[PDB]
């Protein structure tokens, strides 16, 4: 069925794993260690020299968002129509932008840039709160009334920021409620509480 | 029909403009001067505080790749099936990653970083030459045998790099031929030679 090749961390694979668990899909995890990665042969076979690598039958994919979109399309988590699909993409692109900023902080200048990043955070989260408010008063999902691949990506992004800055969602009632509601989904709640998820570090340098 | 709100530059709108021109679609251009932008009303109303803003009927969209994907979906430029669509996304994500590096250089450290960037460039282009070689020997498009939104994005990325580093494609026979072939498409060729395209600067700071 599905195969996820990645380092022993949550990182860019956390959202796709949540998506697979919540949809009741089965998959295999191929763990790649820092030592194996420095060996160089695997890396040189990765299209863009980076993990994760994903397999669906004999379809080999790279790029976390490409994988999320693929699963969204094949599992019916890409909106009810073309209009919603476009909005789902818009949300995911926004999520991706902040994730890049987050990743940069963690691996580039964590000690001297965390305060500045946390201060600017509220401004970075407001867009999602607004999107929520424009869709049924934020009582359902980010787009429409069915879950999309973007919801898992957004959920992950929010969860890791709560770790980086506890209480960062206190000012956002819709995002806070949204996190609680999706975290309660039966299959997702089970997964989020399992060793598989919990005992994996968020990032590879031990910072969070 | 379509409306594109953007600064008087090619930047992130060049690819979608080429796509609209090549597909024979009409669209209006709403030019936003830096003056008008440094004012505030407009920017504050953009979902993520950035342009371009795009309208299809009453559907308002932000994020260049969201727009490309929307047009790809509604105009049939997203692959023949689900497998091709996935590959198309993979190509576009790669294009986006390099564009981010390019944008960074132009706007962050053009003077002291151009040599280093040009030296690493070959390694950044090889992946596309590789995908091209695996599809009918690079005799058609990047994915399958029909053009996709990714092709226009890739085309733009290659064209701007030729400006940044003349001859950078000399080492890539498939990419070079690919650029010539797509540049020769009737509607696209006409568009690429028009004042509307030619008299607009590539970036906003006058560097390229």
């Amino acid at each position: 069925p599905y195969t996820v090749v990645y380092f022993p961390v949550r990182g860019r694979c956390a959202a796709l794993r949540m998506l697979l668990a919540d949809q009741g899909q089965s998959w295999k995890e191929e763990v790649v260690t820092v030592e194996t990665w420095q060996e160089g042969s695997l890396k040189a076979s990765c299209l863009y020299g980076q993990l994760p690598k994903f397999q669906d039958g004999d379809l080999t994919l790279y790029q976390s968002n490409t994988i999320l979109r693929h699963l969204g399309r094949t599992l019916g988590l890409y909106g009810k129509d073309q209009q919603e699909a476009a909005l789902v993409d818009m949300v995911n692109d926004g999520v991706e932008d902040l994730r890049c900023k987050y990743i940069s902080l963690i691996y580039t200048n964590y000690e001297a840039g965390k305060d500045d990043y946390v201060k600017a955070l509220p401004g970075q989260l407001k867009p999602f709160e607004t999107l929520l408010s424009q869709n049924q008063g934020g009582k359902t999902f980010i787009v429409g009334d069915q879950i999309a691949f973007a919801d898992y990506n957004l959920l992950d992004l929010l969860l890791i920021h709560e770790v980086l800055a506890p209480g960062c969602l206190d000012a956002f009632p819709l995002l806070s409620a949204y996190v609680g509601r999706l975290s309660a989904r039966p299959k997702l709640k089970a997964f989020l509480a399992s060793p598989e998820y919990v005992n994996l570090p968020i990032n590879g340098n031990g910072k969070q």
